[PDB]
């Protein structure tokens, strides 16, 4: 039961540069400097499900699958999606799909879109008619209560949209591994109230304050190494259910945090060159919540970056803490990509 | 091969009574009449992943699965969970499991419950060797972003979380069919914006669905609208009859949405000919509508209650907005341990 992506693509508003961010404020130098992001996708006027729906189409598209083999929508965010009691996902179906399977969010912070993927292996694999899934992520991180720099110091948020086609049939990579770690000690890292008793009443974001609480109360020893581990154990997994090392793999779609953040977790830790990552696309580009390793693959794929042939390791994280790590073979370039 | 039903459970905080709300100004007399609601269930300093975790503990400990017998958790909600970027299904894993297995939420507004359903049947027919599969609910819906009771006029919602563990290996009940429908064409009646163009930028502070299902109304005409939903639930009803090889006259009790009087009687009773009696109208109209969880608390209700006896069918009716719809037909094996005569 091999699975493969039929389709991909994205939906990116247009870039405001570090440089634009600093001018207008939004942005001090010491971050900018230590996260060396260049730009980061900003929408206007699009909201989440809008700009997922633009990514859906488009991988729709490219895998030429039709909607009637479209057994599944998935939907991942990490932020508010723009409407309470309202269905996302069913938008996405309506407009980029045009079908009438179940369509729902899923979600797992910014592991969101390898988390919709988990759910969509295995749906496709517990009916033996069954044949293709779609997942699409998409946030848009506005005021009043997020702000893309100062919200997640170390990471800078994205604003846009992702998709991909997941299918038994056929597609021109191979999903050779997909594996997923959970680590539900570290879930209260990233909330109020006491890290090991119930959350607080409600709350705009901010990390920060979270984090440091936790780290408090739980121990740096602790906190790092149980980070470490759960990292370790996705990268593993993931490398050892495909055959491969990671000497075996050509490029590694990271995570579009900051230069700081990928030194400590993967850079200095791993001893791999930045060249050798998607880190010059996602420091154009900015965290996409979910959908980073979507954007990522998209990237390398349709810029000719990755060869038939070729492993690809998709890295992502999410708080919770949540790791999936893929290892994805190109089998052939599609026509939408160039040499 | 069929999946059981191994344990479930709930977690209501105390009742507000109608009388209470009337008397607070949060309720008029034309809608206590409309709705015949008697209570809801109020939260007063728990959050909903708390409610979550508390209703999966007696779940857990009603099946008798061991945590590592976990593959997945699944925590539906349709409302925010306290904390932006934070994992609510972690909380829920950390407090009440202890396990490490995949933990992630599922949402698909009132239909969640039923929509972590179909993943985790999926999830645990997908390998050979996976047993079972926890799927929570959780919501707290307070002011000043939602009223409970006029937000969504005819429905009263209620704070708590629901819980239930499926598993491949047995339990009490066996699920005979699981079925779900979807009409996306209906999206816009939940938001602003155009009903056919993309959603408005503008959020509304307040949440006010029935402004928008007038303007949805408006633009896709009525006629149209009451058909796909009717359409939409009898798709639902008749495709779980069906797969369970049964008729609605084989079905004992049926467990309902806990919506108000009106849009029972509208979508149900004058519709299926089917007696409240049957329903879980009583249990509901004290409770409130729980989001996604109503149709795990009717359930823990009905078999806690001893309301349903073994070899009965048990009818699980659900509905969210987008439109989805889910019905399950659920067989008791056994009376579990936990249940009253």
């Amino acid at each position: 039961g091999d699975l493969y992506v039929a389709g991909c693509g994205v939906w990116l508003p247009p870039p405001v540069t570090t440089e634009q961010a600093l001018a207008a404020g939004h942005c001090d130098r010491r971050l900018a400097s230590s996260t060396r992001m260049l730009s980061v996708a900003v929408a206007d006027k699009e909201t989440p499900a809008e700009m997922a729906a633009l990514a859906a189409q488009t991988a729709l598209d490219r895998s030429g699958v039709a909607p009637a083999h479209v057994d599944l929508v998935l939907h991942a965010s990490l932020y508010f999606q723009g409407h309470h009691l309202w269905a996302p996902s069913s938008y996405v179906q309506r407009v980029a799909v045009g079908n009438r399977c179940p369509a729902m969010e899923v979600r797992q912070v910014s592991n969101g879109g390898m988390a919709a993927l988990e759910l969509a292996r295995a749906y496709l694999l517990a009916a033996p008619d069954r044949v293709a899934a779609l997942i699409t992520t998409g946030d848009r991180m506005h005021p009043p209560g997020f702000d893309r720099w100062s919200s997640d110091p170390g990471t800078v948020y994205a604003d846009g949209g992702t998709a991909l086609v997941l299918s038994r049939q056929g597609g021109f990579a191979r999903l050779r591994s997909l594996v997923t770690v959970s680590e539900p000690v570290l879930e209260g890292m990233h909330r109020g109230g006491h890290p090991f008793g119930p959350p607080s009443p409600e709350e705009a974001v901010d990390l920060d304050a979270h984090k440091r609480a936790y780290v408090a109360e739980a121990g740096s020893s602790f906190s790092v190494a149980r980070v470490s581990a759960g990292q370790e154990e996705a990268l593993t997994g993931a490398l050892e259910a495909a055959g491969a090392g990671l000497d075996d793999i050509s490029r590694v779609v990271l995570p579009h945090m900051g230069w700081r953040r990928l030194s400590a977790a993967y850079f200095n830790k791993w001893h791999i060159q930045p060249e050798r990552t998607t880190w010059e696309f996602g420091r154009r580009t900015g965290h996409l919540g979910g959908g980073d390793p979507i954007a990522g693959f998209d990237h390398l794929v349709g810029s000719g970056r990755l060869a038939p042939g070729e492993l690809c390791l998709l890295v992502s994280v999410g708080a919770g803490f949540s790791w999936s790590c893929a290892v994805v073979e190109l089998l052939e370039r599609p026509s939408w990509a160039a040499a």
